[PDB]
């Protein structure tokens, strides 16, 4: 029920005005760049530190393309999960939707379930979404 971020410049760090509460659905619509950059990441975190990211979703256009999901606590990366699926094209706007559940995040890419990720830390300590890399952001919205 929070008014969306329209065309946010991309290194971006903005507030989830009440934190992640269960049921919440968050769309990130953007478009991957053809710059030399070969990664971007959408991070759900505690604050603007970026030292503790409950859920780091990091698509990479290297090694053939693969997305890495992980969780940062006090500046130290837990074990990754990887899909080798890569749901994005350079040059095409994705509708990327994170749905918040009791046990997990369900990440839909263009309304098809891409990965589901199980919370390692609790989710209602998360107050900030940040995005960086070779992506341009049309919008981030809250539902
Ligand atoms: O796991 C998310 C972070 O990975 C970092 O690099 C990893 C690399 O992914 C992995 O293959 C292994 O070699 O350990 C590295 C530790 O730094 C990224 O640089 C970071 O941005 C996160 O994406």
């Amino acid at each position: 029920s929070q008014a969306p971020y329209l065309s946010p410049a991309v290194p971006f760090s903005g507030t989830i005005q009440g934190g992640l509460q269960d049921g919440l659905q968050i769309t990130v619509n953007g478009t991957v760049l053809s710059s030399s950059g070969t990664r971007f990441a959408v991070n759900f975190q505690t604050g603007f530190s970026g030292n503790d990211i409950a859920f780091h979703f990091n698509p990479r256009f290297e090694d053939g393309g693969y997305v890495v999901c992980n969780t940062r606590q006090n500046g130290s990366w837990g074990p990754e999960e990887r899909k080798t699926h890569m749901p994005f094209q350079k040059g095409m706007p994705f509708d990327l939707c994170f749905l918040v559940q009791s046990s997990d995040f369900k990440v839909m890419v263009n309304g098809i379930l891409f990965v589901q990720y199980f919370h390692r830390v609790p989710f209602h300590r998360v107050d900030t979404i940040s995005v960086n890399g070779s992506v341009q952001l049309s919008y981030i919205s809250f539902q």
